[PDB]
């Protein structure tokens, strides 16, 4: 799996936007999160249409977003998959989450998992919502993590082969390592 | 790719229905086109829920969805990407296409390209669209072919590495292996 992929879309944002938003602990330290417009610029990047749009009132949308996809992506740590999976099923009823084709500036056809008219919170909720949804069906649940480090509790999603990554990121790999030999 | 996987059902079921159903020649002779629920019972055998809703009124439907899907598939073998989109977005708006997790009684949790409540032409046509739909997003349009072997109009989709498959199956295969000797 390529996570940076248009394919994968739902996925990483879902990820990284529970990991901006989620309060909590992030690579050692307290993490206060919510979000700010600046983050879903970042967030939001690969779709220059929704960067062209968002404004402020978005932020409390992609919060609560946050919130529910925070407890999806716990709940798949758990094994809970039930769970997980009525609490997407609803956001995408709730959401509009027909597809549709549609070609890209450069011509690249690409698939949306929304049509090209939803409003832009509720886009992102079906986006988000199949992405995950997606990767329970093809039976990934177990690939869905909580950093061990400590005071870190950032997701993520584990796309090595062997499927036994246990942190969230180089950075906190890095400080486990960094600490081996004094721990020792 | 597997086109036997849950996950290409849509792509495998089109192609199985335009084969069995769409007029033409197939695999050295003229082909009637049609259908009758026998075919019905087999194209769809791995839902039993379908093949137990089943009936002769799903016929007419099935030849509908057949003409359509068809249709789509040509445009595809010709690289009118935009008229095969046009169309699948269309039945994408018209049927229901929201996706629906659920486990199989194995326990197995399924990504459905349909809500479960959905009537059986129209859950077949959303699935059969969103399949297609989905290999034009992972750029595979050249990959839809029609079979180049004498009085065979029959479609495929390529699943070969190399993607320079000719034929529809074996036995166009096999038929233009066993002229080569006597059409020197
Ligand atoms: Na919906
Ligand atoms: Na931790
Ligand atoms: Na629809
Ligand atoms: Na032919
Ligand atoms: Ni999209
Ligand atoms: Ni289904
Ligand atoms: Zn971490
Ligand atoms: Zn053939």
């Amino acid at each position: 799996m390529n996570l940076d992929s248009y394919e994968r879309t739902g996925l990483r944002v879902s990820l990284d936007l529970v990991n901006i938003a989620t309060p909590g602990s992030r690579r050692g330290t307290p993490h206060t999160g919510g979000c700010v417009i600046e983050d879903l610029h970042d967030l939001l990047k690969d779709d220059p249409a929704s960067v062209a749009q968002l404004g402020d009132d978005h932020v409390e949308g992609f919060v609560e977003l946050a919130r529910l996809l925070h407890t999806a992506i716990d709940a798949l740590s758990n094994g809970q998959v039930a769970t997980a999976a009525t609490a997407l099923n609803h956001l995408l009823r709730k959401h509009p989450a027909t597809p549709e084709l549609a070609q890209d500036p450069d011509g690249t056809w690409r698939l949306h998992h929304h049509p090209l008219d939803a409003e832009l919170v509720p886009m992102w909720t079906a986006i988000c919502a199949e992405g995950l949804a997606r990767e329970i069906g093809h039976q990934n649940v177990r690939r869905f993590g909580i950093c061990n480090a400590h005071r870190c509790d950032r997701v993520y999603f584990d796309t090595s082969r062997n499927g036994t990554r246990q942190y969230c990121s180089l950075a906190c790999q890095n400080r486990v390592k960094a600490a081996a030999f004094r721990e020792r």
